[PDB]
């Protein structure tokens, strides 16, 4: 049996910070359910690029559990993330049942819009880093992957490979994560 | 006035490989055309991202010149691309005129088939060595990106933010380069 990720992609995300996760869980043969927050038309990312949905978030949350919840970033998408009802929801029931969340860039500060996850150790992108600690509600980290408990976060499109490695090895163990991360080509 | 580039999406595409260069070169104020080689329709990527063409091949080519073409690698996008006469002549034309040329992984096999650049110091994915080297056309490097005159090859997922920092650079200059680098938390 396989684990399954649903990636929530809404209009400004940032598209490297989409697109390294889907790829890499997806090499790790992790199903992967590239959500659109709108509905399922093409959705513009940060960056202009068009990424077509696999289905809309409405459709893909009848179809859980998901074993991980991925939040890119982009601070308008991530935005977008953070006035989402639907998102509220998928979140708490996804703490409620002790899955993981992961979220890279602006992503995390939809966990603070949501109150998912209060008190863990947490990094944003440093641009993020007022937004996420408004409140303190989190203690703040600059390491490039943070993982505290089910609440994995990272920094920007340049620690994406790490990010994506971090949830492969959450769900699928280390030798898996070390096996899809040799053909990357990383440093 | 701004540089272009134009890069050209096939079937089977790298996806981290297509949106790391557009995305970095967009951040970089170039303007990117996303050419999709078969037309304007989507184009699934080798992990099933779907991407949306900014226009057709057809179209894009009439549009130029353009101060870089980009091909991605994906071992079956890097096949179509080689396989294409159109590829061919854009490339010829590039060449020619001077123009860069920038292929990443399995892209720059490519080159190879099209003829293109023979001579040049070269790199590729490492599992795509033996097919570059097919007749010892080019001489093979194992650094991260090479650069020899107007034809620049990289190596895998995980080398295309040096990839695309060097399209910067060769375009617009290193202080551009070291701009847009800053704000993508690369090591």
């Amino acid at each position: 049996a396989s684990k399954r990720a649903l990636v929530i992609l809404a209009k400004g995300a940032e598209e490297m910070e989409t697109v390294i996760p889907v790829d890499v869980m997806r090499r790790a043969g992790i199903k992967v359910t590239v959500a659109g927050l709108a509905g399922k038309d093409p959705v513009q990312c940060s960056r202009d690029v068009v990424i077509c949905p696999d289905a809309s978030l409405e459709d893909a949350k009848k179809e859980g559990p998901y074993d991980v919840v991925v939040l890119p970033g982009g601070n308008l998408g991530a935005q977008n993330l953070s006035e989402s009802a639907a998102v509220k929801e998928i979140l708490k029931e996804q703490e409620n049942r002790k899955g993981l969340i992961a979220a890279i860039c602006a992503g995390p500060t939809a966990l603070l819009a949501h109150e998912i996850g209060f008190g863990s150790k947490v990094t944003t992108h440093p641009l993020a880093k007022d937004k996420m600690m408004n409140g303190g509600h989190y203690t703040y980290s600059e390491n490039r992957v943070e993982k505290d408990g089910l609440i994995l976060t990272s920094r920007g499109p340049g620690t994406s490979f790490e990010f994506a490695l971090a949830i492969v090895e959450a769900l699928n163990g280390k030798e898996v994560a070390a096996q899809v991360k040799a053909p990357l080509v990383l440093k």
